[PDB]
C-alpha cells in the first residue's frame, strides 16, 4: 500500500516518490508512483484510470514553475502537464470525481486527466 | 543509493520519502530517510552526523506550521524539530559544512544538528 504525505493534494514543492501517492477525500482515487517506476491513476485499487507506465519514474513534481513534472532517479523529465506559468499558487489536486486536475491561482484547472467518471 | 528531488533544500510542503534525501552542494553531506526507516545525515557515505534511528520512519514533511517533522507510514509523528511559528517561508537546509539547519525568514536558524564539522 502507498503512504500518503499529502491527502489529496500536491502542492508547489511538493514530490511524491516510489510508494507514495495523493488519495481522495473519499478513498477511493490514489496517484500513485510505484515501485515499479510507473506513474498511476486508479480507481478502487482496481481501475486505472491514467497512467504513464514503462519510463522508470522515480518521483512526481508539483514545481513552483507551475509545471508538473516526472522525473527518472538521474532526473531526466519523463512526464510533465506543460502549465508553466505566472498564476500561481499550483496545485495537482486527486479529487473524489476521479478527474486529476493542476489547478492556477482561483480554481482555475489548466490541465486534467479527462477521467472524472464518479 | 538515494534520489535527490530538491537538491539541498527541502522548502515548505516538501517531503523526503524512503529512498530519497537532500544533498549537499559538495555532494559530502547527505539527509536520508532509509528503506530501513531511519532519519539519518551523513558524511562522505561514511560517518553517521546525526540520526533518528529505530522508528520506522516513512517520511520527513518541512511544514506550512514550520514544523518539521519525521512520520511513520500511520501518520504518527516518530521526530519533530518543534519549530513552529509564524516566521515564513521555513527550509529545511543540508548544508556543505555538516549542519542540517531549519531557517526561518531571513536566514534565521531556529533548530540545527550541530554537526558543522567539515
Ligand atoms: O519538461 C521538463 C522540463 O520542463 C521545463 O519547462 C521545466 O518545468 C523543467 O523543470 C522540466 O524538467
Ligand atoms: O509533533 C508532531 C506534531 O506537532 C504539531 O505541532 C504539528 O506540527 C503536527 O503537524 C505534528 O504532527
Ligand atoms: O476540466 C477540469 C474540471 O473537470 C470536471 O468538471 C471536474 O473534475 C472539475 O473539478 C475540474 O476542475
Ligand atoms: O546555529 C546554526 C548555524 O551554525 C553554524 O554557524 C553554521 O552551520 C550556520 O550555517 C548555521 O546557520
Amino acid at each position: 500500500s502507498y503512504v500518503h504525505p499529502y491527502g489529496s493534494t500536491l502542492p508547489e514543492n511538493g514530490v511524491i516518490g516510489r510508494g507514495y501517492a495523493l488519495i481522495s477525500d473519499s478513498g477511493r482515487v490514489e496517484f500513485r508512483v510505484t515501485d515499479e517506476g510507473n506513474i498511476q491513476l486508479f480507481l478502487d485499487d482496481s481501475r486505472k484510470l491514467w497512467s504513464v507506465d514503462g519510463k522508470n519514474a522515480s518521483f512526481v513534481k508539483m514545481q513552483t514553475d507551475g509545471n508538473c513534472v516526472g522525473y527518472d532517479p538521474n532526473g531526466t523529465a519523463v512526464w510533465h502537464t506543460a502549465t508553466n506559468g505566472d498564476d500561481h499558487p499550483y496545485n495537482l489536486v486527486c479529487q473524489n470525481d476521479g478527474n486529476l486536475v493542476v489547478y492556477a491561482k482561483g480554481g482555475k484547472a489548466v490541465w486534467h486527466t479527462n477521467t472524472a467518471v464518479v
